[PDB]
């Protein structure tokens, strides 16, 4: 549950934080609207999950498996097994067009898997933008008696490192990793007036990866339905997006800030930009071609 | 009103936020819990005015003014006037035992006062204490109705700097300007078993000050009666916290983490401590003696 009456936190021995010394000296750890920047060495994970543990948080997964992309099921699940939310309640829902393609992974107690028959879309971009329908729907048909918070993610991907709790709040995106260290005019938003995705040269805070952002139901809710309609709006214009559903998040996300932001550690491409010293984990990464 | 659906930011420009530059290298900006540590450099005031102002908040700000305390009331109010959430709903409620002695002072538009008639205590640490009781009470005669955020302070002070809209949070403390640089070992909190304010040696995470606390309504009404029945407990027990009411509040905020956390910007003595190079800001400050 959010939002309920709080019990009292148990006695716990940990270093002090230090009032005088920077958390991380080399990356920016909080935005301008005072959300968090998650990266290593700014969270206790032992406090954050005592306090999620406490409000007996539940936590869903969405992930679109389309055509060939249920070949990725396995590993995605097998490795969200070992590093998302363990201790946790997890509510994976797999969305395909091949139900009897998912493959039997075994799962830890308090983790259940549903599977969502959806339709195909014949374009690949209409498959990626038809994911914000689809979770919109989704919201009222379980998600709001069944999770508090959702995360949604790319198949094509897996689980190498922690990814837990110090993720929660009411609305997340995440760093893109291509584009952590660009200035705002070389962001690859959608540019032309046309287009309900449209921002300007000189707005923007940063470019956050379509391939990973959550919430609350209501916030995710509230987020999906507006890209949404704004590709509807789009489609009857005779417009599309440079970057589909991620030019539209990217709109939404400058126009209602997120209340904590992801690092690139979450969402990574080893093979096409190495490991940087900047990144002290790889949590989150692409399956190599 | 906190909680409701909101619209989206209008077109802003402003600087770009440099992700790997981090926005303090000589502070600690982010708790381990990842509440944001309020600095000067850490927030851009425009956006957050944006967000506060789309909401409509209403801040309310309590001063008890006691016997020979009512001396402070028009240095504290006439310096609030020029600092304290200006551009936004605020609703002053100073508790006093001596009505005609509250001062005339000029307010702004969209600015109110009210008098609270109290009792006053013989004693100056049952004065001190019973703050709490009083401000817990009150939550249920007025603030739920009235106001959105409770911010609750000492009287003996006055403003000095902008105190805005990014302190406003669910539960915020304030770093003690005495212990901010202190190890835990070294902090005054109370250190007698018998006590409902007891923490041992090796527990805490900061020294939070007594003068200036506050967040939510629903959150400000947990902290006062806790902290009022825990004062009630060692009163029948016949015992004492060491630091009275700051002793509880220190406790309270060690098993409920704060979701913000102030700087010594926001709660200063110049003559007892100068200038420190940390301080960018001296905004809400002690009157000299
Ligand atoms: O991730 C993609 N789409 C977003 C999500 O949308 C879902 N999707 C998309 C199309 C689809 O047919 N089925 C489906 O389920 C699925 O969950 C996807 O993760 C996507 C779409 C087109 C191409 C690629 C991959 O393109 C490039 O990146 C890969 C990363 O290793 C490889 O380098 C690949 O060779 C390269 O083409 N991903
Ligand atoms: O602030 C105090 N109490 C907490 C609040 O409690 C309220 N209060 C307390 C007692 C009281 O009789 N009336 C009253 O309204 C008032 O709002 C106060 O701000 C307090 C209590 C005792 C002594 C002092 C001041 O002690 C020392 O600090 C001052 C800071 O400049 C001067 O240095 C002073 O000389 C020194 O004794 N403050
Ligand atoms: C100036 C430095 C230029 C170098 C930046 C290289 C990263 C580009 O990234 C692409 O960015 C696009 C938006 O502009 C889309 O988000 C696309 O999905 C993404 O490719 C995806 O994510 C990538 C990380 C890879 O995994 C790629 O294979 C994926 O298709
Ligand atoms: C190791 C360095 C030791 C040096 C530290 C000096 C600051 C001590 O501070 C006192 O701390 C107490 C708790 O231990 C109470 O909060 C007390 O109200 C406060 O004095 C109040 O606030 C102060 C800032 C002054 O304004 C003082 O006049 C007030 O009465
Ligand atoms: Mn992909
Ligand atoms: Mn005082």
């Amino acid at each position: 549950a959010i939002g309920e009456f709080m019990v009292s936190l148990p006695r716990m021995v940990y270093p002090q934080p230090k009032v005088l010394t920077p958390c991380r000296k080399d990356v920016l750890v909080v935005t301008p609207w005072l959300a968090p920047i998650v990266w290593e060495g700014t969270f206790n994970i032992d406090i954050l999950n005592e306090q999620f543990r406490l409000q007996n948080t539940t936590i869903g997964l969405t992930v679109f498996a389309i055509k060939k992309y249920v070949a990725f099921l396995k590993l995605f699940l097998e490795t969200a097994e070992k590093h998302f939310m363990v201790g946790h309640r997890v509510h994976y829902y797999v969305f395909t067009d091949q139900p009897a393609a998912v493959p039997r992974v075994t799962l830890g107690t308090g983790r259940q898997l549903s599977v969502l028959e959806v339709r195909a879309y014949k374009r690949w971009q209409d498959v990626s933008m038809r994911r914000m329908e689809m979770i919109s729907d989704f919201c009222e048909r379980r998600f709001l008696s069944e999770v508090d918070y959702l995360v949604c993610v790319d198949v094509d991907m897996e689980f190498r490192d922690h990814v837990g709790v110090e993720i929660l709040t009411p609305l997340f995106g995440t760093l893109h990793p291509g584009f952590y260290g660009s200035s705002r005019e070389a962001f690859t938003y959608e540019r032309r007036p046309q287009s309900q995705a449209y921002i300007p040269k000189d707005e923007g805070d940063f470019y956050y990866g379509g391939a990973f952002f959550g919430g609350s139901v209501q916030e995710v809710q509230r987020l999906t339905r507006a890209c949404h309609q704004a590709m509807m709006v789009d489609q009857a214009n005779g417009i599309e997006a440079v970057w589909h559903d991620e030019s539209h998040l990217n709109k939404y996300l400058l126009r209602h800030k997120p209340t904590k932001v992801l690092s690139p550690e979450y969402l990574w491409d080893q093979q096409l930009l190495g490991w940087p010293a900047v990144l002290r984990k790889l949590r989150f990464t692409a399956v190599p071609k």
